[PDB]
């Protein structure tokens, strides 16, 4: 199994201001559907409160509470491990999909990284890990918006 | 300038049949909405005509015969195109159709390709890859028709 990791990140580090992201670029959320298309997501419990089940998306959902969804497109885990374990035997590719402390306790074990830069210095409480040093970019492209925005894969090597 | 292209090529080459693209991948047209926001297009007439304009993108339509929309500039040749867009953007997209891809192929330097998994009826295909391009990013899609996202780099 191949996990990706899709985030964006404001320009001063912040991802998140308590459970919203504290910023609308016009544009950028085309590229987390695209990419996301018929997906298995991994998400934190307070993440996937805030976005909720989105259509044609699948969702495997890590909490340590009764935290429960009736969803048939989401699956509930008591551990990253589990949920990655079980995963496996589905799927041979998840996508990491916030917050903070998903992408804190996954960024050593993704493989390909899709990071949108957004310009802007917004307020916020929930920041991004470094980059591992094996990580190269292999694609960037730049957009002009309300709200400007890059965007960049990384493979890791 | 940057020159990328865009295309979406089912498994026996075909982009086309007449005017239509001869299937529907539920899900891949994110991934050219996404890529294309706000950008710079370069287009053969008979895409553009075929396809009209879609809203927060910018086109350069070729014709050597054809009028339009603020957001569109026609040119009557690639070659006034591209001087004239080297102007005012440092990024074109190359969206098709067939006699654009096979006269600007040699000229980008960034490949978006979805492989579509059908083999339909069309009179429309890609031409050859040169073999200076590699592909640095791969994802499958599973979806009505099967598809997957690859990036190549020159
Ligand atoms: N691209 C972006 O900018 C982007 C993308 C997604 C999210 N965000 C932001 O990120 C913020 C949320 O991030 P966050 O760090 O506060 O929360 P989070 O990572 O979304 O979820 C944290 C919760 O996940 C559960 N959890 C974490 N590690 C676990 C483990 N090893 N095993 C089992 N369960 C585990 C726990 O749930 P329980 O408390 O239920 O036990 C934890 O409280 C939001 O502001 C959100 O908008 C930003
Ligand atoms: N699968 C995909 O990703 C995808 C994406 C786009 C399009 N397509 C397909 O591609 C097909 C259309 O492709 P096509 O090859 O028939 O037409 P095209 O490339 O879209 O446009 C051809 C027309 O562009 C003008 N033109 C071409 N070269 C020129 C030059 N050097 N100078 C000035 N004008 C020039 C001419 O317009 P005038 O005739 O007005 O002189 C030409 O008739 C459709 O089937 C369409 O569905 C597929
Ligand atoms: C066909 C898959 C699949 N594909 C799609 N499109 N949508 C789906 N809804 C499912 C599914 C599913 C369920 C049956 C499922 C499938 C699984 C599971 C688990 C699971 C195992 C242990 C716990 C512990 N609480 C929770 C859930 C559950 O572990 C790997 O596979
Ligand atoms: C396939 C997308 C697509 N994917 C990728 N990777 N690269 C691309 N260069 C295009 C494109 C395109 C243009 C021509 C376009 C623009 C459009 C379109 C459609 C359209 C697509 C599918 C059907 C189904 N028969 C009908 C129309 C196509 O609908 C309005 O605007
Ligand atoms: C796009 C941002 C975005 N860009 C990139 N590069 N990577 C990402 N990981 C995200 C994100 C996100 C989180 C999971 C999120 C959190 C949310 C959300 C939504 C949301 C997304 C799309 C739609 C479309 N209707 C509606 C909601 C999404 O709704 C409020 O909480
Ligand atoms: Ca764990
Ligand atoms: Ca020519």
């Amino acid at each position: 199994m191949k996990l990706s990791l899709m985030v964006a990140i404001s320009k001063n580090g912040v991802i998140g201001n308590g459970p919203d992201i504290p910023w609308s670029a016009k544009g950028e959320q085309l590229l987390f559907k695209a990419i996301t298309y018929n997906q298995w997501l991994l998400v934190g419990r307070k993440t996937f409160e805030s976005m909720g089940a989105l259509p044609n998306r699948k969702y495997a959902v890590v909490t340590r509470s009764s935290f429960t969804s009736d969803n048939e497109n989401v699956l509930i885990f008591p551990s990253i491990k589990d949920a990655l374990t079980n995963l496996k035997k589905i799927t041979d590719h998840v996508i990491v999909s916030g917050g903070g402390e998903i992408y804190k306790s996954l960024i050593d074990q993704v493989d390909t990284l899709h990071i949108s830069t957004i310009d802007i210095e917004p307020e916020g409480d929930v920041y991004f890990p470094e980059i591992p040093s094996n990580f190269r970019p292999v694609f960037t492209q730049d957009f002009a918006s309300n709200i400007n925005y890059s965007y960049q894969i990384w493979q890791k090597g």
